[PDB]
């Protein structure tokens, strides 16, 4: 665990959420600067984002609107879903990526096990590390 960085670094999470879970999920970390996409008229700082997955393995219409408009700052993508959709499982986190030429963090089930934390705060960790001064 490197809960000391998730709660001292200037690191902003911005996620969607429908049912909770996303929220569930971030709500595991000590990240300090968390924000849902729908609370903020702009973004002036590199960001983490966490999604989920809706139809189809479809970004969920929210987080397309959000990204067209700040994907410049995004630094890495993470998306909750549920494996009972076989191949479309968190494939919002596969098209993000793409799309926008960013790493996957992390793909996990509903609001994640405490293994899901651990793998998503220390890719958070690498990808600031990496990207934060380019970024
Ligand atoms: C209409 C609907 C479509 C969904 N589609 C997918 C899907 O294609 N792939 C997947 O992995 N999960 C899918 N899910 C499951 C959600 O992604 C999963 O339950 C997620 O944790 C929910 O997060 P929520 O609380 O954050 O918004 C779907 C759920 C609903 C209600």
């Amino acid at each position: 665990e490197n809960l000391y960085f998730q709660s001292n670094a200037m690191v902003q999470i911005i996620f969607d959420s429908k049912t909770g879970n996303v929220q569930r999920f971030v709500n595991k970390t000590g990240f300090q600067q968390i924000r849902k996409v729908d609370e903020m008229d702009h973004v002036d700082t590199p960001f983490v984002l966490v999604t989920y997955t809706t139809n189809f393995g479809q970004v969920p219409a929210s987080t397309q609107s959000f990204l067209e408009k700040y994907a410049h700052l995004l630094l890495g993508v993470a998306a909750s879903g549920n494996k009972v959709w076989g191949d479309n499982f968190a494939k919002s986190a596969d098209t993000i990526s793409r799309q926008y030429q960013v790493p996957i963090l992390h793909k996990f089930e509903l609001s994640g096990t405490s293994k899901d934390v651990e793998l998503f705060t220390q890719e958070v960790e690498r990808v600031v590390t990496k990207s934060s001064a380019k970024m």
